[PDB]
């Protein structure tokens, strides 16, 4: 019962992204999503994510102020970020103590999925204790 | 054929174009899909395109030099750009549809570029 919640002003994306996936050999239950930042802590608020997925940079609020609040607020929640050209110095320089997950452009749908399995190992491991 | 050709680097762009074309209201007999400006051409060699659907910039040959390319091979192709903000600064007569794409807009776009087509195929 994970939910995850994708984040991504690009609809084309999501929708590619969900399209590629297989959500039936992974855990999740629910998939949110949102068209940026403010619009998924509205949604996060009402829906607790255990993962979250997200672009680096988005206008008006970087996937980075969002993992940001999100955390504040939920530490138990696991992050992926879909990464650009230099989304990678960028990366490094906010998060400092944290697992910095990431999936170079061009995404490739392999890498996506292993980085869920593992997010969500994570997630099980946070909710041991 | 009414052939679209649909470039672009990343596999989930193109998919998740794809599946917000409601072909079902369009004419394409056949969609077309290549991920860089010279698998492009290679293929709208073999198999003529009647819209031109590509990304501005790219790595490998820019929206920009590869829309020229076709446009010498087949004066007639149609051509849309996705550019969003970045690079519509880079300035007859094309289409485009600014990022963040909506498949509303890109939607609009098709019909229109098979209106042309259509309207003009019909030299019978």
């Amino acid at each position: 019962s994970l939910r995850i919640l994708i984040v991504d002003d690009e609809k084309l994306t999501r929708d590619g992204l969900i399209a590629n996936i297989n959500w039936k050999a992974l855990s999740f239950d629910q998939i949110d999503q949102a068209d940026d930042g403010i619009n998924a802590i509205q949604i996060a608020l009402k829906h607790p994510p255990n993962v979250l997925l997200t672009d680096v940079r988005m206008p008006r609020m970087d996937g980075i102020e969002l993992v940001d609040n999100i955390l504040k607020l939920y530490p138990d929640c696991s992050v992926i970020f879909m990464s650009g050209y230099s989304d990678k110095e960028y990366l490094k320089a906010a998060i400092k103590f944290r697992a910095i997950r990431y999936v170079e452009k061009p995404i490739d749908p392999s890498e996506i999925m292993d980085a869920l399995k593992q997010s969500i190992q994570t997630v099980l491991q946070h909710q041991a204790q």
